[PDB]
């Protein structure tokens, strides 16, 4: 519950041949109580929450219940398809359709 | 791979009726390639590593492959039993025997 | 009329099962001379004004006649329905339709 | 519940022909759960409280349940009459008897 | 030609019963060599230029030939009508249609 | 009415073959309600005023009604002739006789 | 590979009678391995990459393999036509359709 | 024409088995209007120039016409052979003879 | 005997339905050698003293023999009744009559 | 509950002829809900907790429910005997065996 | 054309038995394109200009085309005679009549 | 004789088709009492001196009798020919042979 | 003999499958006049010394005769075996037994 | 009794062929009222005290009665033998057994 | 030999019924190789020296061989008698005659 | 691989009766993969490289693979003879001919 | 006993026709337990002491028992006569003989 | 031996009709143990050394045994003749041939 | 003549078995035009002067003609004997009688 209500989550993204994709850890949290979403086509949406109220002595439980950090998207995508999301062992990865009419005249 | 080779993992500990215990996230990493350890009875030992080399475009993969942070123990325990460790969905929790002859004369 | 032409109003918002909602005080001001509006779907609009010109001695009337403070919205909503607004005893609350196709693939 | 447990209420006072008077907003709060008081004749007394515990998502409910700010009186009044107080739509106004033997010899 | 290539023009705007309007000086410059425009519905567009090359001694001609300063709009308007612009004696004023479905539920 | 009761007008001057001259903008203001003057032969005199009291909503009318800025003259002129002044479209220009016995012995 | 992974490329743009245009160097890089794109109609998109791994001694190869710098557009254009791009000898120039209904009422 | 009359060109050098070599970009500029040179055997000489005078609106043409930056040589070479220079697509590369009697007694 | 001749005692107060009350620790000190008092009706009074002269080696006896800290009262009380005081196990609590004619006209 | 969750407890220690001893206040807390302990032979261990949740008006209850502060021991002792502890009226004193083979060769 | 548009010219003045005089360098500039003048009787006036537009490579031409620096006069002189000026080899000297009724009663 | 024993002379150089050249003012000083020189082929040499001892009142004769400032040469020249120097009206210009085997392989 | 009596030696360590190991330079010094040691199982021990008294002119002999720098060990080892040390060509490497009962319960 | 209750004693130590040893002044104090000790094998223990209460006028008696300063040991020794200590004329020196199995494999 | 060639010796002085006296430590140094003296009647004189050249390993021998610090005298004495000096166990005390005609007219 | 890519190597130089000489450590690196050189007669040249890529756990391998630091020479030497170099056990020493016509007229 | 062991006494001196004199307060202190003196002829001597050990509660007894401050004399006097001293009601004044051969040749 | 190993020698040079010359003190040092030299034609060479090891008490012997300070030459000279050097009574002066072909074309 | 009119001369002093002595350089100055002296018995006296008026070009003659720096004496001497002074080759040394009744009672 430390300053960690801001610091998390982990940043990770790249590209899958027409799939921008994303990655970030999510341990000890069902693939149900999690929430996905859509926003302006060029922004991030992350919410969800569990509850591990400090039990015994409670020393330095610098571990929250839910955090959030927006991060506008590079060149957007094509808001209409399906937000292909997933999760397993923590790997809370996704998928991006990625518009084809991107790389116009190069020559 | 950002300054995240220091910042992670998540801090979380308390007590289980004679079991100090611990908690910290571990997503996308087998309960095998993980390593536990013993050290002076009042310190921390954490290592292990996977490998998700940045695939496609690689934007800001501020997500390492392995990190570590030592944290001496309160009043130690009783180094002799078994380092009751575990893991599932990220929850890389443990168990502490906790010595019985702790709270001496109070009155 | 103090630096209060910036400081007010009070911040308060949450969620009503598909209704983002809002709250904020509005004392001594009719539910007529108030103004609502629409803007970019992800921003705030607040105007209106009364007039309590300092009467007698006028000591430190640090209380304005009208203020305003924009605050872009989380993930917008679905600009088309009706800006369900209200007011009574000061409670200048509202309602938000909130799009249903929000939380896409979680698993 | 933000730093607003100090910032509010609104400052407003003047004079009503022998009635110093006062003004300050009070929205969403009965004219019952409100409290008035007397103190040394040249100070302020304000207390009371409701309870709008953050409902749903709870974003930035920077709106307390009860605040207070003392402000000594100019030249006091004549502690004996009745603290003519009132309230409606937020306007939590009052009345001051104001002593008659104030402006002594001027010429 | 001083730091004046940034400082000018003069800020002035208000409202005309459903017409946001604007004002700003424009001396020594035809109502032809001036340029108007449209942009994101919530931003400003100002360009145009003349040429009074310093003649004789040229002392401190801190007066440019053309300047520009963007200023996003309050709540936009309704980009479709005509950018009712004008000019005379310098008064480079305009007109704004202003959408009617602005002030929704007040009560 | 912003800090613009100081910043304006625009600086512009040079020379017209024995006519130092001057230039500065003047939009939305008659060539009547304008005032000229004489002063010590090496200083500036500028006054006049109109009145565009903020109409509707009044946002940021950072445009005064009258400003002034003195600026001593280079080598003065020959206070006796006529302060050849003018105005049209804003261009509030003038004319300077300029003394002939200026450039004395050069060789 | 110096701080040059940010510093480059060269800024250059102007206008071609209804064609905003752009310019910027691109030496030692095919007109194939380059990438163009579309984004929010008022932003920049630049990616592409080669590979000149430091050969011999490798002294101060402060020259990257690929860089990027976004720069929102003035007043956008009309996203629908073709991103008329090109390249030769480094000159990585383009073309902009530029909407005609730009300069509305001037008089 | 920005502070770019200093910042450019790009730094790049290494070794070609007895050929120190060099690299740096040169787009939009003939392999004729370019100039090479010799100097003290341990310094740099770079000059040349084209001319793309800002055409239309001219926004931020932070792109010069000619720049220069000296950089003494490591251990010089053997000033006598030929300054094997070249150019194509921007790659303005060169060649260095490199003296053979360099690495004297090592053992 | 450290900077603790100022730092102590512990702050604690609230209300007992017409009894403002107080709380603050008092260990190793008799309920006799303690002193209570009255002062202006809106201030604090605390004195008393024992004596534990550093015995043996005397390391960091950062523990005084007597301290004091004044804290004016909110709205005073009704100086006339009895300063209902007490003490046991350290708990040096008290009682306040609290005037009844406090909360005047609320409506 | 002020910064007092650190500041307390009071420091006091000396020696009792082969008994280092300790002293520190403990008011309003049973000699049962207190906790003692052993740690590395040269450190401190202090925990326990009650609960006096602010009752009525709650002004400045700058008094915690539980605090802790470690302070390594001088030359340790001889961890094996019994942590002779006690408590009464707040006086939470202890006892130390103190090894006899301390003061070796002096002459 | 460096900061030299201020720094120059050279300061030099003294006295010639009733002739204050002046001195200052003037190379590469005709005794025709130079300008002299009169001003308030206690100030300086210096203007003129040639033109040596940087020819070839233009390295650091820190040499202007025209500069000016005012320097009020000691006790003035007697504005009426002739500004006895001259020039040769750069030496742009002058002459001052100097009033005779200067040194009044000394004894 | 002010800080001018450093500040002067005036910087000016360029190129004359195979003649780097130089320029710098020299007033009130013969084309004899001046000194030229040679130095390392890439440095400057300037000395000489007259004498204008402050005559009369001597006010602020911030004008030296002789100064000097070194400025290494770009790429040197070909030390062997004649330091083609000159002077007239102040203009203390020169000439440089400039080596022909300068611009080696460009293509 | 410069600040180098602290700066050296070179840091280098890793792991050899159950052998933590170490590395650090040691030139111009016999594999005899060197000293190894044991210390608390989690610290470093380095001493030894030669002697190269500055011979001739002695310029900047910023080279000591002996240095030392402690660096506690990660998790210690198992102090009992033999401090398997060595040396050749400078390479002053070692070997560590490394306890086997290190990585306890992982799953 | 000046800041001298920290500053003293004097530091002095070296080695006696397998006897680390120590040195430090001790004037005006018996070889009886002095104390020696054992601690963790790698730390220092120093206590003892006389008493020279300032007699007459007492000027700047910056001379304490007892001081202490810990200084962990290099590589410890072999806690078991006898703390060979002494004292005479002030010289409060000692003796260290020093373990023989220190300098392991050097070659 | 650290900064201890200044810091030492210990300050200590008072009065012995007509004997100002002095005190200071002197360990490990004969009552022969010490030096006393006389100076201006109101200043200090301290010199002497032994020699304990660092023997073995020499760690931090922050202990000099000789130091000195002057300290003028209060009201001097009566330079004529004998500088009654002594020493034993370190105590290097002295004696002062002290003039009798000191305390003149008090009443 | 720490900041050690600069810090190293060790400085050491003197003189050998007509041989300036040099010294600097070189452990773990063949007398083959090292490189020597000549440069301007008054500078340094040092390059070469091995490769000890961090093996196991890789803790703080603050040891590079190759470093370099230039240091102009005192009075040079006489570039023509042979750069008498060597190496053994790390000792990467050299030899300097040293010109004989150095110490000219002394008397 | 506050910082008053320095601040006091009061400065006061002047002249009595050949008697420099002095003045300063001395309350609550006999004209016996006071001390006078002689020193270098140009310095001050002040000592004496009583004893008012804080009695009851002892609040802020910022009043010492004895203080002293030296202040060299202007031009001394003639050390030989009698230190004419006195005291009464606090006034601890004195007398100075003052040498007659002071004011030598004036004309 | 103070910071004097940098500060000395004394700077002194001028010109002897085609003999630049030099001057600097040299006391207590033979005209034999002194050294002269040649270097790049435009730099300084100064070495030599005696030895006056502090004899008796050694107070502040801020007088070295040998110092050096380089100072490149104005325009060099003509390296070939003889370094005409000398010395007597300290005066360690010299002589410079000075090239004749220095002052080229002046007119 | 630089800041050298303070910096010089060289500090050097010690002792000659009852002869404090002194040393300092004195080049280029007769053993006649030098001045010695006596002062308060505990201060320094140094004056004398030659004259080497900068001859030729005069570059940086940072060498004065005479300097002086006082330095009170340790414990004075015995002002009565003869100021045994000398000089030769610069060495301007002296001699001190040194009082015998210096080192009084040591034991």
């Amino acid at each position: 519950r430390g300053f960690y209500e801001l610091v998390y989550p982990p940043v990770d993204m790249y590209e899958e041949g027409g799939y921008l994709v994303v990655v970030a850890d999510l341990a000890g949290f069902n693939k149900e109580k999690i929430k996905a979403r859509v926003s302006g086509q060029n922004e991030l949406i992350i919410e969800a929450e569990r509850e591990i109220t400090e039990p015994g002595v409670k020393y330095l439980t610098q571990r929250p219940k839910y955090v959030r950090k927006v991060i506008r998207l590079p060149y957007n995508v094509a808001k209409d398809a399906e937000i292909s999301g997933k999760y397993e062992n923590g790997v809370l990865t996704i998928r991006i359709p990625i518009a084809g009419t991107s790389v116009i005249k190069i020559e």
